[PDB]
């Protein structure tokens, strides 16, 4: 019927959404950790520094 | 009466997954941003540090 032409349309557009988002879902999660990591290797020169500086 | 049901079923998880997903997005871009505002303030904190000296 038409119900079901309706319904294989939004189901497509649907699962293509949900891929697009996994996806941005996993990006966004290394971006984030890699971010984290940046920010904790930041310091460890910094560590090193006021650390070497004080005494 | 079948496949309208079947159809009618994945659609309603398919609509639940995007919105489950859509607020996983949204969170992650907020503390991905929010980090950003340290790394900057910070950053901008080095410049009257390593020019300080200078």
């Amino acid at each position: 019927m038409d119900k079901v032409e309706e319904l294989l349309s939004k189901n497509y557009h649907l699962e293509n959404e949900v891929a697009r988002l996994k996806k941005l879902v996993d990006d966004l999660e290394d971006e984030l950790y890699a971010q984290k990591l940046k920010y904790k290797a930041i310091s460890e020169e910094l560590d090193h520094a006021l650390n070497d500086m004080t005494s």
